[PDB]
């Protein structure tokens, strides 16, 4: 990675053994549960493309998912090239060549070139660009690998309201719909698919009640 | 996070793998027991909003609680906006834009903007503001998820006084009443809800006896 | 905490995850055995009041003991205020306000104020003052939670002398009597409460024999 | 290893105990699965030849594989010598001798000479040269130790398409054919060796469908 | 401890949690086996008296041994005072007071005074003086707690010579006789107390054979 | 140890708890398997003689081997003295005394003297000299403690060729013959002591076939 050291300057160092192991274990334990994605982001903080590739390549198994991720990365890289066409010419002293998509994904660039772009003035944050592309691919996999739909989450007749809400928001997190759609699902389905007793009590609260108030309302039900 | 390095200057670095893992395990093991909140605060020391979001987003399950936390954060952010209305105008050289609530919660600000505010002169401690909002939400969850009321904690006839006091103060810690109310509960209920034998001995001590003296008094009872 | 960094200057940093976890496990495993207190001191080296509060607040359970500790801290803080009455007036540029007891215990002071006092010229070692108060409270708890009295430690007829000495000095360590009283207990009781055979052999050594000599003397008995 | 320290300068330090142990455990657990190679690369970041030899020599067992690796290293070293014949003459002040293959592999060079080459202007990246040779040998071993051929991976009649794809791309990763050949295997065999029902559905998608689309298509089959 | 930092200057820091835990576990696992003493020395490298006291005070149980250690420390401290009598007078600016034995053992000196002595010009290595005294006491305990005498180590009739030598040198290590006495034990007893067959073969080697030669000689016996 | 810090200067620090523990566990688990020696070297990187003695002295048990190691160290030290006779005279300002063998082995030198030699201009690498002597002794022990001879490694009639090669090269690694002798063993015995079927197939390859080719040849046999 690259980190702001104890002077304010930015410097390169290798990924720590513990970071590597943490990432490998996360994938082994949690597979593609939604919380894996922010764990990926945290563990890859300040990463170069080489560092990000290291993390992805250290995964054994799940090679359908890793292949899907590769294809998503290829799509993003091709899009980058279209928007940012590389201009032919000899690179001047004290200047970096313009990165292609494959340079951003770390397949046709060296570590020094990556370091060159990331610490340039102005910086070309190639690590953060690639990480954006990776996270897009991870989101696609999390959706793909989710078993349930939000339309199927229904409160059981003896089910504590808190457990139903836990299942509701777990499933919602895996859905790849925008925030406005997620707001509608919260506004519409949560109360609609609650059990008869709770549902009546929540209808009586009326529009605009908080989740806290809803959970306190259906607590002894 | 951001920490005072070995010169006196403040510098950014990523959240350590061990910090991340410590937080995830704390939540897995202890759920929303009161001691989780100071553990959160300790692990999030010097955190940026991005770091704080990382910690919250790495939790799998408990999504009813995490949704309640989000709503509490939205309420605080809306309150901040009301008190601190952003003034329209082009931002001058060597100046930061005024943060909205969503900038403080790390959803509409970048890491560099967050770093910009936190290390400014004078500093806008956006990490500590957001952490205050998070802890408010955590306190609400701890209350919500507490099984027992302080009014129900009664000493059993053969129960050692020390075990009753342990149960009393555990339950008291989860209550979300102010210090003056907590003082009244200590002054009123502890002796009132003790068992007949101990209760008589503690009445005989009179007003203003210490807990130590009370525990020594009822020791062989 | 605060530590003398690699230049000689003192700088603030957060409590390490491992420190926090070490402290939590110590309390879980050993409860209030005497060795917990030096472990507390070691783990809290260079701590600010905020750091010390973090350590105490991260304990779940044992809330009778933690309440007793709070009360002891209140007593010490009230004593400090009596000895050090705060003088009213506007604080000058390049000067710190005088700390009250509650500032020392970290309840009415900020982290920056704490850092202000601890690194001042001359320093007001607020961390070490508070730690002294905490350790007083811990000593009271260790005494309270000790099962046995030193007067009851008697060597069994077939008990190896070394095992009796182990029990003797374990129990002695939990007693809250001064060194001169502890010297008298060693001088008087150890030989007095030994078993008939050993006791005769130790009487024959006479006054002023070392523990080593006593243990070698009763070895094959 | 050697790493860009907190000034921008490069400095030597020993391999960490955790790095060593991580490498030993990786080999113990995963043997020569493909993901071992990027784990090797990550753990050996900034390594000197002495460091790389340490990692290889710490492996107990697998000595057929380690012997094959030695022979591959000898072949590469002999090739280097042919391309880079060492010119006889006394080495001038402020100059390094030209490295032979055995100097690159760390068998006839000292640590200081290795450090001399790696930090020279221009640098002779002897660590990265040797690592390239090692990885060539590791790739040969991974191929050798792979049980299955990509031509034998066929979807079972009741096998979920996702599990077949996992097996397909696991086996493909162990094959030592170029990217163009791997593209042909993906284009040709994946659909060809799918089960009758899925195979018909994938033929209907037509040329140029993505893996994601293929996996969504055969999901309920 | 105190360590030569990255400039050449010496600086104070607290004992690491891992150091503390390592020491506590060593004592729990190995009790007072001879190898505990060099482990103590290693873990206490650059320690102040306060640090050394921390390590000793964190031991729970073994309080007979810890009391013996205290008494040995008192004897050494009294000897120091006799050799180094403190001269009465007001301490000058830029000068340290002369340490008594109790200052060296860390019971009547502060951390800053300890740091004062250890970093003085010329240094008064109070940490290393105290550690010498501690190790003397540990050696006494290891002897005390050794079950066997070197005179009783005799090779069994079917016992491999290598196992007998292991037992011989284990027991020898616990003996508190000087090197010249230990040389005589090696020269005299090892061959003398070997079994009839081996003993004859070793007599035939004659005076001045190495241990290696002796072990190769009796290998198939 | 001593390491090139973040300025280029060399500085002393104590052996890390994890290094110590890693070494102790290595010896406990793997005894004197050949891979222990490079693990020793790695863990002792930049070590002073005091550090190297710490590592050897922390081993409990195996005292026959540790005694053999001591004797080998005495032989090397006596050889050093013969080659480097110490010249009598008062040591000048800004000069180090000439080290004897016992100074190199860390038994008659102080830590500061060791540091004096290792950081001198030109340096006297006393740590690396002693480590060479230790490794000589370790090699002798590994040979001594090897059960099998390379002449006895014969392929079983149903034994996969890869497993035979693993056993062959494991045993070869423990032999203390030079590289030219090891080359002859590879050239002569491997094919000679293979099973009838494989042996015929390997004879047909002819002189100069690689191990890889040999292993591919006998794969389905
Ligand atoms: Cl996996
Ligand atoms: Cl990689
Ligand atoms: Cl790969
Ligand atoms: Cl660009
Ligand atoms: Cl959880
Ligand atoms: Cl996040
Ligand atoms: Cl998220
Ligand atoms: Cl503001
Ligand atoms: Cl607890
Ligand atoms: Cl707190
Ligand atoms: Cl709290
Ligand atoms: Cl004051
Ligand atoms: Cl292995
Ligand atoms: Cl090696
Ligand atoms: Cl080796
Ligand atoms: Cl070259
Ligand atoms: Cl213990
Ligand atoms: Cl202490
Ligand atoms: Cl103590
Ligand atoms: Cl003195
Ligand atoms: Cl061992
Ligand atoms: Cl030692
Ligand atoms: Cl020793
Ligand atoms: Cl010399």
């Amino acid at each position: 990675p690259i980190v702001q050291n104890l002077q304010g300057q930015m410097v390169h160092q290798a990924i720590s053994p513990r970071t590597l192991n943490a990432w490998v274990k996360v994938v082994e334990e949690k597979a593609f549960s939604p919380e894996v994605i922010p764990m990926f982001s945290a563990l890859s903080a300040g990463a170069t493309p080489q560092d990000l590739n290291t993390m992805l390549n250290t995964v054994g198994g799940h090679q359908a998912a890793m292949q899907m991720l590769k294809e998503t990365i290829n799509e993003e890289a091709a899009e980058w090239d279209r928007l940012h066409p590389v201009h032919a010419g000899p690179i001047a002293p004290g200047q970096m060549r313009e990165p292609r998509g494959s340079d951003i994904a770390g397949t046709t660039s060296t570590l020094q070139e990556q370091i060159g772009w990331m610490t340039h003035n102005p910086p070309i944050p190639v690590g953060e660009i690639y990480k954006r592309w990776i996270i897009l691919g991870l989101n696609k996999i999390v959706r793909m690998y989710s078993p349930t739909s939000i339309l199927d989450i229904r409160q059981g007749p003896k089910e504590p309201f808190r457990d139903y809400v836990d299942r509701f928001y777990k499933t919602l997190r895996a859905e790849q719909a925008s925030q406005e759609v997620k707001n509608w699902m919260t506004e519409t389905l949560l109360v609609q698919n609650a059990n008869p007793d709770c549902k009546t009590i929540l209808k009586a609260l009326g529009p605009g009640a908080t989740l806290e108030e809803m959970m306190t309302a259906c607590q002894g039900v």
